[PDB]
């Protein structure tokens, strides 16, 4: 769908609004599990090509047992902090808990799928993925027993290294992640069986649909969990997550630093906007994310965790259209260091052009097609494909939408240099402003002086 | 066993009880494999299986020259280092003239050697894939029988499994620019792990520490490749040496304090930057301000000291009494009356400020606490989720004992309009001189008036 | 590799010269196609032991397919990019309607066409395995005679073999929402990227080095996963470009300098903030404030324009003369007086203060020199190892020149009471108007009394 952006001069920032939210606001957890079979000993005496290929195959099973049992014993700072796992643990600590793990078994017996009531109070889904307890013991045991480990076939052992290669991976990736892995491999869980996870959560139709066409990003949004291997089952708990929020009006800000340009080469004062970032209507409140890559976009929806979220007024994006409203105080920060730098925004780029830095915007058939004067500027990604800043070349975002310049007066020359506040790094449009009121009735304090 | 404390002065957490294993050196090992490089692929006969073996054979005489071409808040005042001095300084001597025949040499007849490099060093070598021995008198005599054409599917399958190992090494390699981390098991398996860990020269309580915790060693642990000369594969394993167990270890949770006042833009913040772990270490504390450096396993708290500072035993005042004349409390100020939460160990720390709504509930209950405008603390207990605005915190199930200590919150200690709030690395007493020489421009200027 | 290292006491920061410099000033992007058949449905019948191990792999080549489709619908003052943007550009292209037939037809004949999109950009493609003709004229028909009792194992092998590549590319896509990097060997082989470099518009020399240092050119590229449709595989694999190649180069390393007083929490301090590399370009500097964001093989150093600022070239004056009056060099200030260490190319900062134990030993010979409180510097030539604290650094291993020159500590330059202490990204002219006009201050006062 259409996307449209604004450019405020004014304040040397740009809003790309008509996205769509899809925000994780919880988890939601499950058990898989996989059979396994205890193998005592493998009493082939004979050894051959095809012996030796079975019997490392089941080293290599024993050993990945082995090895899960020991297994098994601007802004963004102002954020809270959580613990991503914490839901799992949970379960983890009730799936350790006396006869529980066995309560799974028997509902997984003759079944793939089963809603188990924990002994805490909840009702968990739970899934048997692979049975290789079956397997080992009743589709190569027989084969084995029968010729006395001469196994004629060369099938059976490319076929049981392919039961096996499953169990071996998921092993990798918990051993090497101390067991918790992000994103849910393929080997985690296979496509159908998330798909069938995804069709059988307790949320809506529209939920369902919109995390099974966006299969993609729920891997990533989710983690692995090893828990527990004990009575001829290993089971580990997939935290996947719920988007409680969907389709809601959301928009992104992208700012850059916004200079005066005097003649002197070290005497020019900065502003800078620090609440860039996405911002999604939410139950009357705006979510704010300032950390720019905790937000994935496919198409027009956002999908966006709401664990790296603020919970801001509405009155919030009054900040776009006036900075100097009376209310709400918007977050901008103050230097003196005018260094030339340039922004990309959904269908264009910022560019602050300061000093004798060269900047440029250019098409890829036209080449140079507008030379920036000194100041904060914006063009539109049209008859855009390039930008260039100094000796730092930029590629535009090439999706077709429509762009809107709102001209204005630079802030920046608002305020009158050697008055200045500007060491300020997550200060406000009034917090600035009591603080040049500081400064002030100090010059006054200071030639009261001179005075006498 | 684990207790936690609640500040509600100061708005912090310090959650005591835990034990220390601190990385405080590195060891050095040479693990090698003995390869045998193939000459040419002379396989005139065009068949489906002669087509499986050279494709085998090309992917492993591509191996060998693929890995041949590699071979050619806080923290600010963190010092930097090099995480690979060491195994760097060891791959340099291995490349010394005549070196590589020292260690192929020690490692002909057993599996396991120490060698005395030309410097001085001993270093612990393990040949863990003999392919050379497989592939001289298994595989090419078997090839050249027939022209290519292996009767038995199975030489190609076990040929395969046989160069799975190298392969895959190689692989990790190749997209990781010849250092990987955390430790694979294909670098170095959990059998040869143990192995490797029972030889190093270290304490049986170093020992056992680090093969129960197998995998956090494995995370703090380094592969570098150095060199395929004389038909042998060698690359550096580079392993820590925990020196520093079993000490004390604390954790200090830090969340903005600011007042609660009915008027809009009239309220002052105090946050507390000295969040991070705390270990006693030779009688001072061993500080790692950010959370992911650390991982905690059980009551252990593993650590890596390059990303510590070491500071006195002091520190530990400004979890009791910010104010102390001992040490210089560090904090940071703001007038962003932000709301947000912070999750401890034992529960969770609730900055509430504005129209927010903050509330913790329970599952199996629903609400069972609103919070009051300010900065408050519930146990985790009887509560397991906490909700801040729009974000949905689950909070940690570990049972142990809370500590709600009631005291007077810092802030509101301060006059707003005198207040300095724009402080990032300042502390208690820096903030009292500012004040005071704020007060005494107060003072001065108007008794200079006549 | 001839490096050379010079230490500065009057600054406590030291700056190694002679690196080269490699800035990815642009990108290359190829697209990749590889040719598929789609099975209606299998209708082999799963139970032989025969059977079950072609359909089954057959299964996992059809779900890998179907899985695509799915699919396929200092530092803090530095500028955002796009690292994709190029990328992208060139996918959004093929899903035009009928505009992938273009490529198909192109890539009939040969492996390597270049072909003309409908809409604005000229791309190589590249057609790696042709799993259409193995499936339609050579497995197919083997599996359909026999009514899927493969006799034969070793077509089977082959199969896997064959089907192996499009299941990794497949599984790497499917964990990375259709952007990996850095760009795997399945991505693209060293033979395939060997080939790919040399069709690059650049000089000779830049296609040496990237061909030289194959790893790093794979740490840099992406791999952007976009359309599977009308019986053809194709993705869009984004190359860097090095524009600016053998310019010098030169990485300034900087730690806190505080007075070394008597009086226990009265002290000042005082950091250098332009610590990263520098490396000349186009009459400027380009700097990367970020460490990490550099790759250094020997003298090269490989790194990205687009997280760096372009400076003037008399940022080189903060090394020599801290106070020119030419480059405002950035400093932040501090009371935060904490010991710590700083290991350069060639040595080891040392920035040792109250009473803490500073050391540097040697492995053959232990305890060698004893800091005094202060920011000093040794040269990595007969130490080993340096330990501040409770915190062990090991020093660099590389023979290289070096050099301590002395100067008098700036921070001593300055009187307390009047110093301007939580400064985090000022600047030399910053912090002297502040004290001026708190100095002007009391000098009117105390003149009037």
């Amino acid at each position: 769908q259409n996307i449209t952006e604004e450019f405020y001069q004014s304040t040397c920032s740009a809003v790309s609004r008509g996205y769509f939210s899809a925000l994780r606001t919880g988890w939601y957890t499950s058990v898989i599990t996989i059979e396994l079979s205890n193998i005592k000993e493998t009493k082939c005496n004979g050894t051959d090509t095809k012996v030796k290929l079975i019997k490392q195959e089941l080293d290599k099973y024993k050993n990945a047992v082995t090895e899960l049992q020991l297994l098994t014993q601007f802004l963004g700072f102002l954020l809270g902090v959580g613990s991503a796992i914490a839901s799992g643990i949970a379960v983890c600590k009730v799936l350790h808990l006396e006869g529980e793990v066995n309560k799974i078994k028997n509902a997984l017996l003759s079944t793939n799928k089963a809603v188990v009531s924990l002994s805490n109070g909840v009702s968990v889904l739970t899934f048997k993925v692979l049975d290789l307890k079956s397997y080992i013991n009743n589709q190569l045991l027989p084969i084995l027993n029968q010729q006395s480990c001469r196994i004629s076939n060369i099938e059976t052992v490319i076929e049981f290294q392919q039961k096996n290669s499953r169990l071996l991976e998921i092993t990798r990736e918990f051993s090497v992640n101390a067991g918790v892995t992000t994103p849910l491999s393929t080997y985690m869980l296979t496509n159908s069986e998330l798909l069938s996870l995804i069709n059988d959560m307790p949320i809506t139709n529209d939920q369902k649909k919109l995390m099974s066409s966006n299969v993609q990003i729920v891997r990533q949004q989710s983690y692995s969990i090893m828990c527990i291997i004990k009575e001829e089952v290993l089971a580990y708990v997939v935290q996947l997550p719920i988007y409680g929020v969907i389709d809601t009006p959301c928009w992104k800000l992208h700012t850059s630093p916004l200079c005066t340009t005097n003649i002197k080469e070290g005497s020019n004062i900065c502003l800078t906007r620090t609440d860039r970032g996405w911002y999604c209507d939410n139950a009357g409140s705006v979510s704010f994310f300032p950390q720019a890559d905790t937000c994935k976009v496919q198409s027009n929806r956002v999908f966006c965790d709401t664990m790296n979220s603020l919970t801001l007024p509405s009155e919030v994006s009054l900040c776009n259209t006036d900075i100097f409203n009376s209310k709400y105080d918007c977050k901008i920060m103050t230097s003196k260091t005018d260094i030339s730098s340039s922004v990309i925004t959904s269908l264009g780029a910022i560019v602050s052009c300061y000093g004798k830095t060269k900047c440029t915007a250019s098409n890829k058939n036209r080449g140079i097609i507008k030379t920036f004067s000194n100041g904060c500027d914006y063009v539109s990604n049209k008859g855009v494909d390039t930008v260039s800043v100094g000796n730092t070349l930029y590629y535009v975002n090439k999706l077709e939408g429509k762009n809107l310049y709102v001209k204005g007066e630079p802030i920046i020359n608002y305020y009158d240099p050697l008055v200045f506040p500007s060491d300020e790094f997550d200060a406000s449009i009034s917090q600035v402003n009591e603080k040049i009121n500081q400064s002030l009735a100090f010059i006054r304090r200071s030639d009261e002086l001179l005075s006498a």
